[PDB]
C-alpha cells in the first residue's frame, strides 16, 4: 500500500524515487523527511475542516476584480429544476431560500446548509457577495446566457472531504587548493574563480596559471583570496570557470562555503561541471548529473583547526529623501550612517539600504541584521523585489517570505510563476520559500494544481530536476487524493503524445483527410477513450473534461502537427463544450508568460473600473516542449476572415468591408452597436498592452476575433523589442471601430482614450511589472536574461516621467502609428 504509493508518486514527478536513495546524500534525506513530516499534518488539519472551509480549499471562490437576471436551480439527485428571476444585487443566500421554497411546495412541504455548485464544473457559489461578483454569473450576463446552478448539501459536501481522506576568529585570507581536472578541448587552459555575494564580488577574481590542452589537467596550485576567511557571508557563493585561450568557453561550476548545517566546508571538493554557452554567479551550486560526461574540477578546502556559521544569538550581540525616490559612492555613505533613521522614517528604503552594506566585511552585516530583526513588516510589492538575487542573504529571504504571507490567494496565484522560478535561485533545498509554496498550496487546491505542473513542466531539466522533484514527492504526501487526480491528467497526456507522434508520422505519408480519419481510429480504441475521458484540465481544475468528441478532433497541417481536443459534458450542457490544443515540439513558456502579464493588466485596469473586454486564454507547458493551450470557441484568425471568399454572410465589394461584414453576420439589428464597442475595447487593451511589452511582428495571422467582437493575440512570440517597438494602428481595425465610415472622429477617439487611461492606468504599477520580470529572469528564457530587457519596461512605461510628461510621450507615439495606417 504505501508501495504503490510510492510507485505512483514515481510515475507522476517522472522520476523514481530510488533515485532519491541511492545518492545517500543526508541534505536530501533530510529535506525528505522532515517536508513529509510538514505535508502530512497539513493534510491532518484539512481533513477536519469544517464544509465550508472545505470548500475554500477545494473550490475557492472566483470573483470579479438593481437589474433582473434569470437562474435555472435544481438539486443534486434529480433532473427537475425551477427557472427563478432574481436581483443582480441578492447573494447567494436569497436565491437558494428561493429554491427550498419551491422545493417545499413541489413536494408538498435552512438555506445555510447548502451551496451553489455551477452545473457540471468544480465551481460553486457561495458567501456574502452579490452575483454580479461571482465571475461566473458575471460571464453569464455578459454573453446573454442564464446561469445555471445545483444545490448542494452540506453533507454531501463533507462527503467529498472523507472520501478524499490519506566564527570571526579566522583572520587569515581564504584560500583553496586548485588540484586537477578531466575534460575536453584543442592553445591552453585557465581556470577563473571569484567570491561572489548575489551579483556583486567579495574582493576581485583571482585567475589560473596557463596549462597546456592536453588534459587531464594538473595544477597542485594555492589560489589565495583577497579577504578575511572570518569575513565570509553566510551565502558566501565561489564560483569557478574554466575555458581556453592562445577566448573559448568551456565549463563553469559553483558552490557554497558553508553546507546547510551552517558548517565551513572541508577538505577535499570534486566539482561536475556544466558547458557554457564566463563566471556565472547565478548558476545553481549543485553539480552536473551526468557525471560520466562531465568536466570535472578537484579542489581543496583547507581544515582551519569544526567551525559553524554563528547563532543569530551571537549575532544580535554583536539632502536624502531627495535621491531616495543607482547612486554615487558619497551618496552610498550617506544612506549607510542613516541606517537607523532609514528604518524608524522610511522603512520602505530596506531594499536600498541592503545594497549599501559591505557583505564583505563581517561587522558590517551584523549592523544590518541587528536592523533587519526589528524592521516593520513591508508591502507585497516591496516584499516582492527582496526576493531578487541581488538578496542572496538568508536573513533577508526570511523577511521576504514573512512580508509576503500576508498575499491572499488570489494575488498568489497571480505571481506564482515568479516565485516558483526563484526557487532556481536558492542555495539549499530546505529553504523558506519551499515550506511557503508547500504550505499555502495543502491550504488551496487550485494554487497546489499549478504548482506541481509549473515544476512537472520542468523535470528534464537537469539543473532543477533533483529540487522539483523533491517538493513534488512532498506535495503528494500531503494529499493522495489530488496526487491521483493529477495521474488522472499525466495518463491523458501520456497518451496525446502517442497520439500526436502517429499524427506527424502518418501525415507525412498521406492526405489531411486519411490521417484525421486514422487519429478517430487511434482515439476511439479502449485505452485511448478512456485515458482521454473524465479528467481535470490542466489548464484549469474548475473545467472537467468528460466525453472526448473524437468526432470534433482534428490536428491543424502544419510545422508541430497541433492536435484539437473537444469535449462534451450532458451535466453542464453548453458550458461543458470546452477544447483544448496539445502541442508537442514548441516551448510555451514565453507565451504563458506573456498572457500572465496581459491578464495582469485586466486586472489593474478593471480595479481603476475599467473593462477592456479582454480574452485571457489557458495556456501551461507541462512537459518538454509540450503543454496546453484553451480553445476559444466561435473564434476566428482576421486572415481566414480577410480572404473574403464568397458564398459567404461577408462577401465584401472592398476588402476593407470583410472584417465589419463578418461582424455584422454574426450580430445582426441592435446586436451591431454592442459587438463594435467590444473590439474597440479590446482593440485599446491590446494595443497598449503589446506595445508596452515590446511585441511586433503581428499580423492577420496571429490576431483572431470572436463573434461577440472581442479580439485578441495568439503565438507572440518575441517580446521587449527583441524580433524599439513602435506603437502599431492596423487601419483594419480603425475601419472597424469607426463604424465603416471614412472619417468619424467621435468613435475614434473615444478609442484614443480608452488606450491613454490603459496606459496611464499601467504606469502606477509600473513598479510590479519591473519586479515581476526581474524574478522571471531566473527562468533561463534567452529574451529576458540581462538588464536592456528590464529597460525596454522602463521606456515603455516612461516611468522616470511625469504623467503628464509620459501622456504626451505616448501621445506621439500614437500618432505616429496613425499616419502609419495607411
Ligand atoms: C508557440 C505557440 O504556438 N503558441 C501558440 N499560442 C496559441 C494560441 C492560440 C491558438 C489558437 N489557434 N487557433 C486557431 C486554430 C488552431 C488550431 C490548432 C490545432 C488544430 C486546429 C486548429 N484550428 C484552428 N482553427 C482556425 C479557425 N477555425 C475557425 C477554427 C480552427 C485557435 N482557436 C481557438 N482558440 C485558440 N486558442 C486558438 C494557437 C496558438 S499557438
Amino acid at each position: 500500500v504505501k508501495k504503490l504509493i510510492n510507485s505512483q508518486i514515481s510515475l507522476l514527478i517522472g522520476k523514481g524515487l530510488h533515485e532519491f536513495d541511492s545518492l545517500r546524500d543526508p541534505e536530501v534525506n533530510d529535506f525528505r523527511t522532515k517536508m513529509r513530516q510538514f505535508c502530512e499534518e497539513a493534510a491532518a488539519h484539512r481533513q477536519q475542516l469544517g464544509w465550508v472551509e472545505w470548500l475554500q480549499y477545494s473550490f475557492p471562490l472566483q470573483l470579479e476584480p438593481n437589474r433582473a437576471l434569470l437562474v435555472n436551480v435544481k438539486f443534486e439527485g434529480s433532473e427537475e429544476s425551477f427557472t427563478f428571476q432574481v436581483s443582480t444585487k441578492d447573494m447567494p443566500l436569497a436565491l437558494m431560500a428561493c429554491a427550498l421554497r419551491k422545493k417545499a411546495t413541489v413536494f408538498r412541504q435552512q438555506p445555510e446548509e447548502y451551496a451553489l455548485q455551477v452545473n457540471g464544473r468544480h465551481e460553486y457559489l457561495y458567501g456574502n457577495y452579490p452575483l454580479c461578483h461571482f465571475q461566473y454569473i458575471c460571464s453569464c450576463l455578459h454573453s446573454g446566457l442564464t446561469p445555471h446552478l445545483t444545490m448542494v448539501h452540506s453533507s454531501s459536501i463533507l462527503a467529498m472531504r472523507d472520501e478524499q481522506s490519506n566564527l570571526w576568529s579566522l583572520e587569515q585570507p581564504f584560500s583553496i587548493e586548485l588540484i586537477e581536472g578531466r575534460k575536453v578541448n584543442a592553445m591552453k587552459l585557465v581556470v577563473q574563480a571569484g567570491l561572489f555575494h548575489g551579483n556583486e564580488m567579495l574582493c576581485k577574481t583571482v585567475s589560473s596559471s596557463e596549462v597546456n590542452v592536453c588534459s587531464e589537467p594538473v595544477w597542485k596550485q594555492r589560489l589565495e583570496f583577497d579577504i578575511s576567511v572570518c569575513d565570509l557571508p553566510r551565502m558566501a557563493r565561489l564560483c569557478f570557470a574554466l575555458y581556453a585561450v592562445v577566448d573559448c568557453p568551456i565549463a563553469w561550476a559553483n558552490l557554497m562555503l558553508f553546507d546547510y548545517k551552517d558548517q565551513l566546508k572541508t577538505g577535499e571538493r570534486c566539482l561536475y561541471m556544466w558547458p557554457s554557452v564566463l563566471l556565472n554567479p547565478a548558476g545553481t551550486v549543485r553539480g552536473n548529473p551526468n557525471t560520466e560526461s562531465a568536466a570535472a574540477l578537484v579542489i581543496y578546502l583547507p581544515e582551519v583547526a569544526p567551525v559553524y556559521f554563528p547563532a543569530l544569538e551571537k549575532i544580535l550581540e554583536l539632502l536624502r529623501e531627495i535621491l531616495e525616490r543607482e547612486l554615487y559612492e558619497h551618496e552610498k555613505d550617506l544612506v549607510w550612517k542613516m541606517r537607523h533613521e532609514v528604518q524608524e522614517h522610511f522603512p520602505e528604503a530596506l531594499a536600498r539600504l541592503l545594497l549599501v552594506t559591505k557583505w564583505n566585511k563581517h561587522e558590517d552585516v551584523a549592523q544590518m541584521l541587528y536592523l533587519l530583526c526589528s524592521w516593520p513588516e513591508l508591502p507585497v510589492l516591496s516584499a516582492l523585489e527582496l526576493l531578487d538575487f541581488s538578496f542572496p542573504d538568508c536573513y533577508v529571504g526570511s523577511f521576504a517570505i514573512k512580508s509576503l504571507r500576508k498575499l491572499t490567494d488570489d494575488e498568489l496565484f497571480q505571481y506564482l510563476l515568479q516565485l516558483v522560478q526563484v526557487l532556481k535561485y536558492e542555495s539549499y533545498l530546505d529553504c523558506e520559500l519551499t515550506k511557503f509554496l508547500l504550505g499555502r498550496a495543502l491550504a488551496n487546491r487550485k494554487i497546489g494544481h499549478f504548482l506541481f505542473w509549473h515544476l512537472r513542466s520542468e523535470m528534464h531539466v537537469p539543473s532543477v530536476a533533483l529540487r522539483f522533484g523533491l517538493i513534488m514527492e512532498a506535495y503528494c504526501r500531503g494529499s493522495t487524493h489530488h496526487m491521483k487526480v493529477l495521474m488522472k491528467q499525466g495518463e491523458a497526456l501520456s497518451k496525446l503524445k502517442a497520439l500526436n507522434d502517429f499524427v506527424k508520422v502518418s501525415s507525412q505519408k498521406t492526405t489531411k483527410p486519411q490521417t484525421k480519419e486514422m487519429m478517430h481510429m487511434c482515439m476511439r480504441q479502449e485505452t485511448y477513450m478512456e485515458a482521454l475521458s473524465h479528467l481535470q484540465s490542466p489548464l484549469d481544475p474548475s473545467t472537467l473534461l468528460e466525453e472526448v468528441c473524437v468526432e470534433q478532433c482534428t490536428f491543424m497541417d502544419s510545422k508541430m502537427k497541433p492536435l484539437w481536443i473537444m469535449y462534451s459534458s450532458e451535466e453542464a450542457g453548453s458550458a461543458g463544450n470546452v477544447g483544448i490544443i496539445f502541442k508537442n515540439g514548441d516551448d510555451l513558456r514565453q507565451d504563458m508568460l506573456t498572457l500572465q502579464m496581459i491578464q495582469l493588466m485586466d486586472v489593474l485596469w478593471k480595479q481603476e473600473g475599467l473593462d477592456l473586454r479582454m480574452t485571457p486564454y489557458g495556456c501551461l507547458p507541462t512537459g518538454d516542449r509540450t503543454g496546453l493551450i484553451e480553445v476559444v470557441l466561435h473564434s476566428d484568425t482576421i486572415a481566414n476572415i480577410q480572404l473574403n471568399k464568397s458564398n459567404m454572410a461577408a462577401t465584401a465589394a472592398f476588402n476593407k468591408d470583410a472584417l465589419l461584414n463578418w461582424l455584422k453576420s454574426k450580430n445582426p439589428g441592435e446586436a451591431l452597436d454592442r459587438a463594435i464597442e467590444e473590439f474597440t475595447l479590446s482593440c485599446a487593451g491590446y494595443c497598449v498592452a503589446t506595445y508596452v511589452l515590446g511585441i511586433g511582428d503581428r499580423h492577420s495571422d496571429n490576431i483572431m476575433i470572436r463573434e461577440s467582437g472581442q479580439l485578441f493575440h495568439i503565438d507572440f512570440g518575441h517580446f521587449l523589442g527583441n524580433f524599439r517597438v513602435p506603437f502599431i494602428l492596423t487601419y483594419d481595425f480603425v475601419h472597424v471601430i469607426q463604424q465603416g465610415k471614412t472619417n468619424n472622429s467621435e468613435k475614434f477617439e473615444r478609442f484614443r482614450g480608452y488606450c491613454e487611461r490603459a496606459y496611464t492606468i499601467l504606469r502606477r504599477h509600473g513598479l510590479l511589472f519591473l519586479h515581476l520580470f526581474a524574478l522571471m529572469r531566473a527562468a533561463g528564457l534567452p529574451e529576458l536574461s540581462c538588464s536592456k530587457d528590464i529597460q525596454y519596461l522602463k521606456d515603455s512605461l516612461a516611468l522616470g516621467k511625469t504623467e503628464e510628461e509620459a501622456l504626451k510621450h505616448f501621445r506621439v507615439k500614437f500618432n505616429e502609428a496613425l499616419r502609419e495606417s495607411w
